[PDB]
């Protein structure tokens, strides 16, 4: 089952969001799994506001935390997010031909690249986690600045 | 509109040819306001500097803009020497940055340059021989590090 992974992954995925709110940022998370034996090759969450950063977001801090890897290695991984992914942290998954992507939620924020990766040939996941809905919900209710100034 | 396309696209090349004398990938940019000319930012490839897996020259040339604000992405061009992948073609589009001039699609090019205009942004190619040069010896001096990236 290629989802046999995916409550593992999105928990991972949760816990550095929930990480990433405690330190005062976007709680957005995420972490690369191995499909072949459930190990994390890396987990990250948004340093936008942790770092000044204008490129790490969730995703891509998930992927810079794994590492520079063999090729082979990102064609049998899923991604998962806790965030439907905007159109950078698509062609991200997209680049590195990462096959699967599972998303917490799309209610808080979609993008034209949740489609995009289906043309493109992944098998794109959306769980619609009430855990991941509550915390951007509550972060865009009280940072609305933040948030609008940025992917919002 | 191609006023500044000069000064970009010379700028993105010494940010290549910077780190090419580093020791990294020979892929540089930089980003421009399109009003007055002025640099916001500018950088270059990081893979073997940093070992980062992220840190594509366009990547790179954003976090080094730092986080600005969004009007103003959307009066800029982005100058890059070679053709962008997915993912940093997924930057122009997420941050909206109108147009993007690139050194060279030679040595390398993916589906990306296309989609940019598939979703209204305007691509520029100059063909720059520097450009193709520096990346020509990138990919026949270390074969290895181009084709286990994005060769
Ligand atoms: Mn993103
Ligand atoms: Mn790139």
């Amino acid at each position: 089952m290629a989802s046999k992974w995916d409550q593992k992954g999105m928990d991972i995925a949760y816990e550095e969001a929930a990480l990433g709110y405690k330190e005062g940022g976007v709680p957005i998370g995420g972490c690369l799994i191995n499909n072949k034996d459930g190990s994390v090759l890396g987990r990250g969450h948004n340093m936008r506001f942790q770092k000044g950063s204008a490129t790490l977001h969730g995703e891509i801090s998930t992927l810079e935390n794994c590492g520079r890897l063999e090729g082979k290695v990102y064609k049998d991984t899923t991604l998962y997010t806790t965030l439907s992914p905007c159109d950078m942290c698509t062609g991200a998954i997209i680049m590195y031909g990462i096959p699967r992507c599972v998303v917490g939620e799309n209610v808080n924020f979609k993008s034209k690249g949740e489609k995009y990766l289906q043309t493109r040939g992944h098998e794109v996941v959306v769980v619609d986690d009430e855990r991941c809905k509550k915390i951007m919900k509550q972060f865009i209710d009280e940072r609305p600045q933040d948030w609008f100034e940025d992917i919002g």
